[PDB]
């Protein structure tokens, strides 16, 4: 089995599975959208068993597109929905309740406790991130807390845990292997960054047995084959897992120390390559493992942009003023103002470099004149404005100059958008061939472990160029834009009515 | 280690696939739309091989919904729209150009010169029917008049012919096996009902090299099995076909003479058995094969109403007057006027008991104050009216009586469209628990062929029976209302075009 790889994306809307050849072309794909479940106000959930339904139709779906066998498969990848949470009973595979999101606040007092119990500096130093309620530490403790003997079925070695790779692996192997990768072990908040391992302290300090803890790996190993009868008679060697975010970094083949990319999707989230070595202030920002291959760690500074996507989905099903997602392109395209409406769309709080968990949604400048298309093109400029906000602080936080920024996601399919982006940030914008660099990133990982490709140089040959935006927008005009930014932001932040 | 028999029902506008235990409870299912393509007016076509992907489709979607692991499936059971034509490459295994579909006029020219040549007492003595471009003889004569190189590579034997049981039998065996079923070959119009054998005058006269031809078989038996890479990992048995009005027919255990059933999809297709023996004039109807089984053939006696929730279809899509197809059922009830308007739905034509190719649809009655619910319910009911046309049909044609009549099918939904059926034919209707019987019936010929079933009688045992619908509507409203239509339909042939 050798001419084809696969790729599984599971999304926070949607699965995605693509086959590539040896020359990172899609010979057929699939996608699939699974529930989401808003049991109150800022919760957000996942059926775990749902998550793994939609993968099996993507993986069927992308071999009925595609025509080829399965026997025929050199490797599978695996890049998955960072943060989400799921534990489950390691005897019966069962969930023992529905996964927590990313987006998901239900965990939020747990995260504003260990704050007050002043646990951020230490938190911060192992593992780079900020305590907050998006990372999966907080969710396995709401879970072992709001669940019937949890807790004291966990303490007896019964219960698992894991991100959403670790969730698919074990279900691709049948519970033969209980494996996830640096890049989803990083996002937990449960593992040093530094000395590489689940860190005691902070598990002791939630209360979560080392038992459930899956293996720690590399980006790019063979972590098992399928169960026969779970790939269709054939055992695929599943090699490559990374969160989505880096599996895109790789994707973009941003291999180098300093190259920088965006990805949009249900949210925009700008990341940097730092080398091996997390040596910079990281001031406003996430310090993570971008990958981990050939005996190496790769640090990454990250910027989170929690809603991109996903206020386009709110224009369309909160207040119905939109029909579909891409209607959205052609509204914004016949705005008659002069751009002086703003909307920051911080439903669940907002993210970098703010990182201001009590702000919400809030528009700034109407007037009787103001149109639907008006609201709909300031709904779109805001993940622009803000990925202003985080480039410039990331070129604070390092000094590395960033004369060029690679962006890919399905939001990035509108031309108007990258060329406001371009505008505002005063750099070129360069877009990837085919928006999918997730899925291709998680490929090239499994083809390494592999040997479908021989190393990083041959990926490189086999980049593509592509769409290319450069600024055209005169001085004054982006000042002002961006200002009027800063100072709607500034706004919402002085809100904070509490009942 | 069985337990399980799947049952995939390849229809007109969509697929399903449907696991089946040894209590005939549904344990998972998927269905799944394939693009129709409508090159010229009246046209119809299919992409063989999106309907091929539209099946795998289904049937992972079924193994998924169900958790069942694919080697606990005992059997396979396949049913297809009916006289949909496919002609393919056998070396490359590629279609020659699109499937035309049972609906499409575009063979009519070809029909009409074999009428025109007296050939219709000949054609129906052999094989039961009546000469039109519904059946898949004139849809081949036309596939080998139009696309270049057909007729020599044909005449050279590297062409293969066949309905949709046959083209997904090919497939899931790889090009192994070429068969296809009693039912669906008395479909096809180049088959003799009587000698049991493709007809070598037909052939010889619509210029069909008979090299062509799959080998015909029962209805209930193993045909073959499965290449593991054509089957979600394994090898498994291909033990039952039938066309999808058969299979309904089967399902619905209408195994004695004098049962018969309607079902409501995108057609609606009335069939009673009629036993061992046809022994009867069939004037204005279809006498064909229902199953084979058993070492016997049971025939069968059909009327078909070409369209019925097509029109439901044309509601949404073309006048556009509903959202959803579901949405009719509640403006229907809705509807405040006296039943005066009638709507004639002959879109290609009349079918039984007219069969007249020159009809189209037409409304009659309408008045300033007729309004969108009168409309769409005169459409719904257009169904019931001509479903009473073809039993009292059957009745004056057979001498049998019709006491009960059981109806399956998707639009068999409508709780208020089934009592009008009931109120109009003045006998009782009694609807099936499962409306799919159709791939009920498919699981029943796999099942009986690997022994999941003994016989028919531990199927009888089985039997749920759905919910029943009795005649409340007085006499005179009843006769008022088919006497319209009778005269909506008289009114309507009297329009002929071309």
């Amino acid at each position: 089995e050798k001419n084809y790889v696969m790729a599984i994306d599971q999304g926070t809307t949607s699965s995605r599975a693509i086959i590539f050849d040896r020359n990172g072309k899609k010979i057929g794909s699939s996608q699939k959208e699974f529930p989401q479940y808003f049991p109150k106000s800022g919760w957000v959930e996942h059926n775990a068993n749902e998550i793994w339904n939609s993968v099996q139709s993507v993986i069927a779906g992308a071999f009925i597109e595609s025509g080829i066998r399965p026997e025929a498969i050199a490797g599978i990848g695996i890049t998955n929905q960072r943060e989400t949470t799921v534990v489950w009973d390691k005897t019966t595979g069962q969930p023992i309740a529905n996964a927590i999101v990313w987006q998901s606040r239900q965990s939020s007092p747990i995260a504003d406790q260990l704050k007050v119990d002043g646990h951020t500096e230490m938190i911060h130093e192992k593992t780079g991130l900020v305590i907050d309620a998006y990372f999966s530490a907080t969710k396995v403790r709401w879970l072992l807390d709001n669940i019937e003997g949890a807790q004291e079925k966990a303490d007896n070695g019964e219960l698992l845990f894991g991100t959403i790779d670790s969730w698919l692996v074990w279900k691709l192997t049948d519970g033969q292997v209980h494996v996830t990768d640096y890049s989803n072990a990083s996002r937990t908040m449960l593992y040093n960054i530094h000395k590489l391992e689940w860190d005691q302290e902070i598990l002791d300090l939630l209360n979560i047995p080392s038992s459930m803890l899956p293996e720690v790996k590399s980006n790019s190993e063979v972590y098992g084959h399928t169960r026969s009868y779970r790939f269709y008679g054939s055992e695929v060697p599943i090699a490559g897992m990374a969160g989505d975010q880096q599996a895109a970094l790789f994707g973009q083949m941003a291999f180098e120390k300093g190259m920088i990319k965006n990805t949009y999707g249900t949210g925009a989230f700008i990341v940097m390559n730092t080398g091996e070595e997390p040596q910079l202030s990281d001031n406003d920002l996430l310090t993570t493992i971008g990958y981990g291959i050939n005996g190496k760690v790769y640090y990454a500074l990250e910027g989170s942009i929690f809603v991109a996507g996903s206020a386009i989905q709110w224009l369309r099903d909160g207040l119905r003023m939109i029909e579909t997602s891409p209607q959205s392109e052609e509204l914004a395209a016949k705005a008659k103002g002069d751009n002086e409406v703003y909307v920051v769309p911080a439903f669940t709080g907002l993210g970098a470099p703010y990182w201001d968990s009590e702000a919400r949604g809030a528009v700034f400048g109407l007037t009787r004149g103001t149109t639907k298309e008006d609201f709909v093109r300031a709904t779109l400029q805001a993940v622009a404005y803000q990925s202003k906000d985080v480039i410039d602080t990331m070129k604070k936080d390092s000094g590395i100059d960033i004369p060029l920024l690679k962006v890919d996601g399905g939001a990035a399919k509108n031309d108007l958008l990258m060329q406001f982006q371009a505008d505002i940030l005063d750099i070129d914008v360069q877009r990837a061939a085919n928006l999918e660099t997730t899925a291709l990133g998680a490929a090239y990982l499994a083809g390494l472990a592999v040997g479908f490709w021989k190393d990083l140089d041959e990926l490189k040959s086999m980049a593509e160029e592509g769409q290319m935006f450069t600024p055209e927008m005169p001085a004054e005009e982006r000042d002002n834009l961006y200002e009027g930014w800063k100072q709607a932001v500034a706004a919402t932040q002085t809100f904070k009515f509490k009942a």
